[PDB]
């Protein structure tokens, strides 16, 4: 099989930040919320890629994550 260590990846766009603390502080919590392996942001393209263990969490937490801070960020992955 090839479940890739039972994990999934979710990418989202961004258009409302200011200082590194913006996405980086957000990526820190979303990465410190559970079994989040790694993540990364790129103001160059206004977006950020992060993963998350579906066996422990899911794409819903990510939805609640943005709704928790406010950074107007939109996802681009259906599942």
């Amino acid at each position: 099989m090839d479940p890739s260590m039972g994990v999934n990846s979710v990418t989202i766009s961004v258009e409302g930040m200011t200082c590194n603390s913006c996405v980086w502080t957000i990526e820190q919590q979303i990465g410190k919320v559970n079994g989040v392996h790694h993540i990364k942001v790129s103001l160059e393209e206004k977006n950020a890629t992060i993963i998350y263990d579906p066996k422990l969490q899911t794409p819903k937490t990510l939805q609640e994550a943005i709704d928790d801070m406010g950074f107007d960020a939109v996802i681009h992955n259906p599942d």
